[PDB]
């Protein structure tokens, strides 16, 4: 049975890049939500696939891609934020990334640019591409998760749900993506990363 | 040239159900953005258009679906609204209500689901279907508009994006589709209905 | 555990409008390796499940709709088909095609659309709707069941996939459209239908 | 006005690999009818285009990425393919397929699965990353064209719509493309190539 995971931190500690209201709503209402309907879910379609009964199974695939999806995201998201969080990377990651975007800074306007184009809602992903070995930016639509859609694995998250920023930053999606690299916790993209080095 | 159509009311005209500052940014920020960049993807579509560039013009059929497809989409809703609609429609179109959904309390359950259903940002439309003559509700995903990508003519839509509701009713969708009922513009709605008559 | 069903004749039997050739790869081989796949998916699932992998669950999911659904759609299809088949269904069917299509013919009409104008590969529909109570056409892409993904009943379905038709017809679509009215299994749409009244 | 390009070669120069009556239909067919629409469709979008009429132009839209794209990728595969062809390229191509790919054997691998891959009509690509200034391969639905749809200026197609081998090679898509290998046009790939050495 899925839980809610608590959060590294208090909802107040990314001030004042992220406001506590938001964190609050986003992490007890929205992750929770996903949460709950994830477990529901799971628990039909196991009935479902006791029973053979592909039309269900099929019947349940998108809420459980929406929550299932809802749940990875947002619990990956929180460990990839922390008050102790912003700057640059530093090491193999660092190194890594000036490789394959040819510098820290070429990266982050690359990920801003896929995480602002996002035409609704969704992510912005850099993730790592195991069978090319090297870093990959996707952009994901509403809660399709970057592993189970793409095959890549997620090192770091930026959520362009209007939920993630509208309360402080209301329509300018572009000042919340400038604002969260105060709060990127490199720290977790470095173990993300360094485990994917194997 | 398309242009951004003024409001039937005040930015207060529809409080509390919806409210101002709402209405204002809803107006003055989303719909604003989406007829500069209708606009200007027209302009570029007829450039790629007058080349036979056939790539140019795929390229840029996103922005011309999302744009245009929330130039439709606001347009229509603003004149959807009015600080003196609410309850029931008079006339025919409660009657085709009765018809194809079996009361009016009914067709709001429908609508209402298909509303808060929407697993991302989008629209739920009550239509009409011109091949059967009656009506029928949907979904559409994202800006896409209901005419231009289901052939059933929009007679009212209900906005799930976030902006539409986030900085009142924060995370809880029911509650703004609960309220706007209040200010639908019957008027409206059954002029776009009796244009249908054929 | 799913098996593929034997077809209700030999493959011969519905020639001249779906010649035996046809017959035979689109069973013994499109068909069998759908509920191949299907078992695969499924046990794959379950470990997945068991696991509360949800990123492998998510994984799955192409695999399961396009087999599941290949393996819901192509059953429905020989049940549909039938050396016994052809000409117009009779009583409550016909009756109720009348009544939302206007008449049988338009109908035909109709379904044909739908199924031509199938971009890529999919499915044409005639369903039940069952919360309207009324027939209703629809298409799907690929394997993508009916019921599964629209919440119609299936009634009968032609498949456009150029597997069902290419080493006959070749490009010509709408002959093999024209030609599949003559295997029609009225009979069994007719028992699809009734059991739709409930 | 768009044509359709002469074949560089007769529909038989291609034996046994792709066979002649294959050849013929999918450029005097298939081929032929995507010039067509795309002609009218860019048509009928110039008058929407001058009217405005922004539902006429999104209902446009399949339209015109189904035969614009159906004509940009038999254009570039009759290209992609000749009777002189086969074996492994020569030259810069082979060497960033060994860096990107690990070999040729391994790229083969990658492109043959990503287009066995399929579920339902499409094509897989070798394209060129402008952005990373590598290869890349990618599979594309339908007719949805690499450049347009991705950004990635493609090299080499592999179409993998039924009609593509269904009468040669029957269900077994694995091997026409094992075939295919064995006509592939490597100066063309090369020049496709040279050109975004950008
Ligand atoms: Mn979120
Ligand atoms: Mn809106
Ligand atoms: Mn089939
Ligand atoms: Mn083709």
């Amino acid at each position: 049975k899925h839980s809610l995971p608590d959060l590294p931190y208090d909802y107040g500690a990314l001030e004042p890049h992220i406001n506590a209201q938001i964190m609050q709503l986003h992490h007890s209402k929205h992750h929770a939500a996903f949460v709950n309907n994830l477990n529901v879910t799971e628990e039909k379609y196991q009935e479902a696939l006791a029973k053979g009964d592909v039309t269900a199974q099929i019947a349940l695939q998108p809420a459980l891609k929406f929550n299932g999806g809802g749940h990875i995201n947002h619990s990956i998201f929180w460990t990839n934020l922390s008050p102790n969080g912003g700057g640059e990377p530093k090491g193999e990651l660092l190194e890594a990334i000036k490789r394959d975007f040819g510098s820290f800074d070429k990266f982050k306007e690359k990920l801003t640019a896929a995480s602002v184009g996002v035409q609704g809602s969704g992510w912005g992903w850099l993730g790592f591409n195991k069978e090319r070995g090297h870093l990959q930016i996707a952009a994901c639509p509403n809660q399709d998760p970057l592993q189970g859609t793409t095959g890549l694995i997620p090192l770091l998250g930026i959520d362009v749900w209007e939920h993630a920023y509208y309360l402080q930053y209301k329509n300018v999606r572009p000042d919340y993506l400038k604002a969260i690299w105060n709060v990127i916790n490199w720290e977790n993209v470095t173990e993300r990363y360094m485990a994917c080095k194997k």
